[PDB]
C-alpha cells in the first residue's frame, strides 16, 4: 500500500507482545524510516513511537492546544482531546485526519493536519493545521468523526467515516486538496439497521481486487462493559455493496465478526489493517480486565483463508 508503506517487514515473523506504554484508544499506525508511530484519540492526539514495534514510549501530541476554527462547528469544549486520528503518506506529505466532536452528539468536524514527516529530530517536522474536511450539524443524519482515508486501485482518494446515526459514510476526495469537493456526493455504505445504530470506526482496505470495509459494532468507551466487536464485509467495488461471508449487506447489519473480545480482553475495536508483502496486521484498542478496563493498544498478525476472508491467528 503506497499510502501506507511499511518497507520490507513480514509482519508475521514478528513479536507482536508489546511492552511499554500501551495505554491507547483509537490507534492507527504509520512507518517511517525505522521508526514505528501509533496516534490515537487524546489531548491534540496523542502520539507514541517504537524501534522495534514491540517496545512502545509515548511522543507527545500533534497539536498543543485546539485550532480556533473548532468552536464553529462544536460548543467550547473543556476537553482539549481529539479523536480517532486517521494517517496517510501521500506525495511526500503526511495527512492526519482527525475528530473534533463531544461524546453523543453529531455536532461533531473532521479536521486534516499535515507534516513533512513524522521525526520530529527531522527540521522539517511541522504538524500544519489544514482546516476542517466535512462536518456534521444536529440536523444532519449523519455524525462527521472516526476518518479513514483509502486510495482505490485507480488512485482515486476516498474519505471513509461516520459514527451512529446513519451510519457509515463514503465520499471522494480531490488529489490536490485531499479535501471533498463541494459538490461531491456523500454514500452511506453501512448500517446496523438498528436504532441506535452502533456502527462506527470504517477502515477500507484493498486485496486482490475487492475492497474490505472494516467496522467497530457496539459500544465503546464504558470500560469492562464495552461491548465493541470488530465485524468485515467486501465488495468489488469501492461504494460496495459491501457484503459479509453469508451474502448479507452490511447496510442491513451484515458482518463477519473478526473479534468479540473476551473475559479478559474487553470489547476490542477501532481497528486499522495494514498490509506488507502477503502479511498484514490487525491493530485496535481493547479494554484491560485486570486494569480497570484501561484501554490497550493491541497489534496482532492478520490472514487470509484461501476464499479471501481475513482471520487473526490463534
Ligand atoms: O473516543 C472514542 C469515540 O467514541 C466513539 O463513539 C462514541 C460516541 O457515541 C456515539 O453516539 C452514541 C449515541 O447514539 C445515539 O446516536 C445518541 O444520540 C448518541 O448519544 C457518538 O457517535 C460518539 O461520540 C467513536 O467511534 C470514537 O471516535
Ligand atoms: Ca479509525
Amino acid at each position: 500500500v503506497h499510502f501506507h508503506p511499511f518497507g520490507g517487514v513480514n509482519f508475521y515473523e514478528m513479536d507482536w507482545s508489546l511492552k511499554g506504554d500501551l495505554w491507547a484508544h483509537d490507534p492507527v499506525i504509520a512507518k517511517e524510516g525505522s521508526r514505528w508511530y501509533v496516534f490515537h484519540t487524546g489531548s491534540g492526539i496523542q502520539i507514541k513511537t517504537s524501534e522495534d514495534g514491540v517496545h512502545w514510549e509515548n511522543m507527545g501530541w500533534v497539536f498543543p492546544s485546539l485550532p480556533d476554527w473548532y468552536k464553529q462547528y462544536v460548543p467550547e469544549k473543556d476537553e482539549d482531546h481529539l479523536w480517532a486520528p486517521d494517517i496517510c503518506f501521500y506525495n511526500g506529505i503526511y495527512y492526519l485526519y482527525y475528530s473534533v466532536s463531544t461524546f453523543g452528539k453529531n455536532t461533531s468536524v473532521i479536521g486534516l493536519a499535515t507534516n513533512q514527516t513524522l521525526d520530529p529530530r527531522d527540521p522539517d517536522y511541522e504538524w500544519k493545521d489544514m482546516g476542517p474536511v466535512i462536518h456534521s450539524t444536529a440536523s444532519d443524519n449523519y455524525n462527521a468523526i472516526d476518518p479513514n482515508v483509502v486510495f482505490d486501485q485507480e488512485g482515486q482518494p476516498w474519505l471513509s467515516f461516520g459514527s451512529f446515526w446513519s451510519g457509515i459514510q463514503l465520499i471522494q476526495l480531490d488529489t490536490e486538496t485531499m479535501k471533498p469537493a463541494a459538490q461531491a456526493e456523500l454514500l452511506t455504505i453501512a448500517s446496523r439497521g438498528e436504532e441506535p445504530n452502533a456502527i462506527a470506526a470504517p477502515f477500507i482496505v484493498c486485496r486482490n481486487g475487492y475492497y474490505y470495509l472494516f467496522v467497530s459494532f457496539d459500544f465503546c468507551c464504558r470500560g469492562i462493559e464495552s461491548t465493541y466487536k470488530i465485524a468485515v464485509g467486501r465488495s468489488k467495488d469501492i461504494t460496495g455493496p459491501y457484503v459479509d461471508k453469508n451474502g448479507v449487506s452490511m447496510m442491513q447489519g451484515g458482518g463477519t465478526i473478526l473479534d468479540e473480545g473476551n473475559d479478559r480482553w474487553i470489547g476490542p475495536g477501532h481497528c486499522a489493517v495494514y498490509f506488507s508483502g502477503v502479511s498484514a496486521i490487525l491493530v485496535n484498542h481493547a479494554y484491560d480486565a485486570l486494569k480497570n478496563g484501561e484501554p490497550t493498544l493491541q497489534i496482532r498478525p492478520l490472514y487470509w483463508d484461501d476464499e479471501g476472508w481475513p482471520y487473526l491467528s490463534v
